[PDB]
């Protein structure tokens, strides 16, 4: 599997990509049928973040008329990262920062309380998002960070 | 219900609390047990970043040996904020930074898709850690994120 | 409704817009001339932060001789912020950065005063600016900051 | 009047105001009262943003139980800035700097369009929120930014 | 009069502008001949921090062959700032940074001396340079910064 | 002459000089009466930008009650800079700030055209500051940057 | 075992260990006698980047002259980083951090070539320095990093 | 031996090396195969960090179909640095930078311990990656840092 | 003498200079024969840092096949700075500005010590750089700084 | 040999030192009578970025009246770095921060250019200032950068 330590490339099929999902007006999860992936890895590859196995890549080049040159970079391991300068000013995205900012310390803490010395994975990890019903109206997004514990033991 | 602009009082307090914690060798569960509040917001409050209201004030300074106006401060409304210079360095904190620099264009993505314009909220909004055992052996935490969704809409 | 996790195709949307609105003498007042929409909220969506409408984006587009391109990208959710690199060097959005960094702590102390715990939201949220006559002669403007109160409650 | 370039004094003078402030369960608004001036302006001063006049200092320290020395430093001109390194953190204090990086661009706009090249200035100026129902339910802030239009002519 | 909120059409025509400045060998003081404005003030349009009305964008244009667009975006208001970064590294600029960085206390406190509470405008503001020559040989260069003084007063 | 590569004793000093001022109500006028000195240089020095000669040291020090160890500090050469972190928030201080901001390019361009390459000296350089009426009612600060011209030539 | 998610308190302790270890001449050699640890291990504990085990703790306390709250302290999990700000200017630290950032993409190439998506871990994670004869001369630091490969799998 | 100041050209090519070995799926080891050199050594090259000797050169080229403009580029010093910003945010990257951040500390302390006042060079240097099983199942990368130690001695 | 404000213009002809030099694989030294001028002037010009004397322009020139438009640029003051950002990780330059890191302090006490308050001047000033042996084997480089002393002086 | 990661305990020696040397009003080459080391290193170990050896130390330090404890620090080696934060503002440092900046990249394209790949070093590395008389009037500085040339081999 091919790699790239530049997000450049990445980033301008992401942009032909983007711009074909949005003239054929498509959703991810209509992009993600067939791939025989969740709909968070997938969207977040198409949005530069990871490779996409070989017949996970084709499918979605189906439906976004890429081409073969497309397909293959679509199959490379990006360099990762979504957030340029790495401090969010959309509002959306923020509101993520700012649950790490505020809960961090916290985060720290039962970790090491439930778990012990060492980290909770972000590579051994998976992210879902659901949306449920609020019982006083609107509805809520429970988004669920599923990672290993590694620890930190003497050497 | 008071409320501060600087961080300096509740950074003391909190240093207070954390000697106390160590000294008598407790737990944050144990010092929770008889607010009647999630150990998430709890543990919170005590490291800064929330107030507690009266009761669970009092509740945590008898496990503490907290006195009069460490209860008080205890009940005021903090600046909130856990990771000076917002950058974390410490590996586990930094984890979930991680999660949210490599999927927070996903996250924006898909609460589009799912919701709509808007944003998850980080203010009503509750998080939780829960320990669950890997099938190949060893642990895994899961981290619920739970916020209303706000909508967007033209005015 | 489509969106997009990056600023580049809203830019160049927005630069479009400015050269067809300088080239043809227009103002943002007779653009938004049959919206049904705020002239600060129609503005930004121009200006590249928020997404309108059909009918509204349908409107503007005949105005500034903007294809069908045009029309579908500006109904996508934008990646919003509006000030590269957050500090503005501009002195007129920066008299608006300076109210913010002088009376910051005020703004909070007395949220949390007369309403509680929480923010007031800049979601559910609307801005106008309104012009008035100074009586010394000259003029003042009204720039109006309506958000919604949400609490931060215990959990 | 008197004037200081640096901050920590009346830092500590703030920190003084505001211990007492919340061992006695003051609120800004009783802490104001016969002063002579409005509660956003005195607010500010007490959080070290502005000078009084010696007349609304002596009434505001009797309150607090401030002795002269203090009452001479509530008096002098600071070196102003509420937010330690402009970017805050804090949730309550960002939505008000979120609303600026949004809409910054628009109220560069609409004030050319509307006043004309030059400011809205942020020295003569008044700022001041009411809390209004919200109609769907729940409260609202709306904050006032009042500002003259100080004009750029060519020289 | 039009305004801009990004700098890169600008950019763009300061550089069409310096090309052919330098191409046809011109100073500042001969393209400013019969503009009726001081050189200072035109200048800094030329270099992209000014608009210029009408007759004098006419006028200047003619000398450096600008076509009506040029003449048109000449017209608008800018987004200000001639330091990317704010910080140059120039070491003719630098050397303006530097009385700033040096006398900026002295500066804040010979102003709230002499003036009171305030500031010393940037807006209503005019500056020029002035050459004079050294009884010591060789030259000093006068530049004079001449602000309203704008008072901060209790409201 | 002694001199310092670090600010703590100087700002220190610059704390105890400005405590004396506030409680004894002096101006930096009075201060300065019979150092020999102008207002500008000795309020700088006062403010810990400069060493004083020892008689203008000790003429100020018999002002303010400063002792021997004191004296001895302000002769001493400080590390200079009056702007922690380079960038102020203070609104008085900033508008210097932004005039170099502006007119950075235009000071460079017109320098450069009088005088040629090479810079105005910021260290052979007289400040100073004047308070003049406005002829359409108030008054304006004018403040003087004379620097000396040295020239870049080849070598 | 408990943690800290804040710095002072463990900087404090390691200033104590560091004034001890100076005063009595030691080498991190000789005080780790007896731990039954790697030198690397408890030399980054001693300098506040690892907990260490009770055992430990006491063997290393008896050589400093630490007391009980040292010995408890010494057993927390601390919050993590050796390097204040990130980027290092002490010539030896930052030869290192030169490596990863000449070589980081090299580094990334080679990870992806040999094993695979995903990371190098830096918690399953062993780090020791040997000192080696360079054959002309002089000596060589041989460190070695040896990190547990953690794939990144589609899910 | 060439050399360049800035980056871009050699930015430039790395991207359309890149491109070359992504079409025809080559790997590094392959590329390197009869280049006379190391793998670490020629993939940093490849990569913008090195120059090659001209015969390693024309042996890469030959099997990516590089002109000779790329082979005289491929030869000369480049501008070193392969962590735009120097702080990365890709995983694989950072988890190395990460090392740094928490033994830095350690690494300076052994490095003087073990050799002396100095440092351990960056350049009389050599670096290596090696795959290894892991006795608890799965794989282990471990990296060799071997630099020269360069002694600080009085003069 | 023309002059600019802002460096792309000047990048590009540097870019085309080095383009030229690498495909005709000259050296600096030989560039520079016959401009009568030092060769860290010229080079240092060629690198977009200085004008050039028409005669040396047109000399270069000539080696490199520039075109007229490339002269005349070549004789334009530039907007000066070699280091984008300001701190360099190429290590060749890196080593210069450690060297400042380290002897900042010394080279300010020690200048204070032997010459009084002021600077030493970057502009009046000259650099040159010699090869020479060194006596344990290799070579050394003695890079002199030859600035002129410019007090300051009150008053 | 003692050494320290962090700068605390050596800055307080230092300003120890310094209120020292300025209550006797002792010079540099004064107190480095009978040291046997040259004025730059032992400057720079006085002001905090080398340890002497204990003869040199005990020589300065009567000189100094510091007692033991101060001996045994000064004989540390300690965290080097001696301008916070990196950019210095005061100008005597700034000037030679600024020769860096511009001279840079020549730097760079000489050492090259007359060694090939590598450094000139900072460690294997002298440094000395002399004053020099200017035959136009006034006085120069000649700062000496000597370093050993370190080569960059393929490997």
């Amino acid at each position: 599997t091919q790699s790239l330590h530049y997000s450049s490339p990445r980033e301008t099929l992401t942009d032909t990509i983007m711009m074909a999902k949005i003239r054929k007006n498509l959703t991810f999860e209509a992009i993600n049928q067939g791939t025989g992936l969740s709909l968070a890895f997938v969207t977040a590859a198409l949005l530069g973040q990871h490779p996409l196995p070989e017949q996970a890549a084709r499918v979605v080049a189906e439906k976004l008329d890429l081409d073969e040159d497309a397909i293959r970079l679509l199959q490379t391991i990006p360099l990762r990262g979504s957030i340029p300068g790495g401090v969010p000013t959309d509002p959306t995205i923020y509101r993520f920062y700012e649950m790490v900012q505020i809960y961090g310390s916290t985060l720290k803490a039962l970790v090491h309380e439930q778990f012990g010395d060492g980290i909770i994975s972000a590579i051994n990890f998976k992210l879902d998002i659901k949306k449920v019903p609020d019982p006083d109206g609107g509805e809520r997004a429970v988004i669920t960070l599923d990672g290993k514990y590694l620890p930190t033991k003497p050497f």
